[PDB]
């Protein structure tokens, strides 16, 4: 019903990641399979001026487990952005999410 409250510095990075998602999602399925992720990293890496290494079905697997919460070989829009959140924390971006006491 209600969504959390993230800082303006967080969404700022989540926006650029949103376009990159659909940029590869041609099937419009809303999930980046091990294949769709193969080339995705190549671009996602360019964001940091990286060499844009070309991994394989194996490497992509270890990367999928990080983003994907179900590790079902599919990273949803919400499952992908999160991957950048963990990095944004160390990158120098303050983020806050609605967390209550269990």
């Amino acid at each position: 019903s209600s969504k959390p409250k993230y800082n303006p510095e967080v969404e700022a990075k989540l926006d650029v990641a949103r376009r990159l998602f659909k940029r590869y999602d041609k099937d419009g399925s809303g999930q980046l399979q091990d294949d769709e992720i193969a080339g995705l990293l190549k671009d996602t890496y360019a964001e940091m001026g990286m060499s844009n290494f070309t991994p394989t079905k194996e490497d992509v697997k270890i990367w999928l487990q990080m983003a994907d919460t179900n590790s079902d070989g599919s990273v949803s829009l919400e499952e992908y952005e999160d991957l950048i959140i963990k990095s944004l924390q160390k990158a120098g971006i303050r983020v806050e999410k609605q967390s209550l006491v269990f």
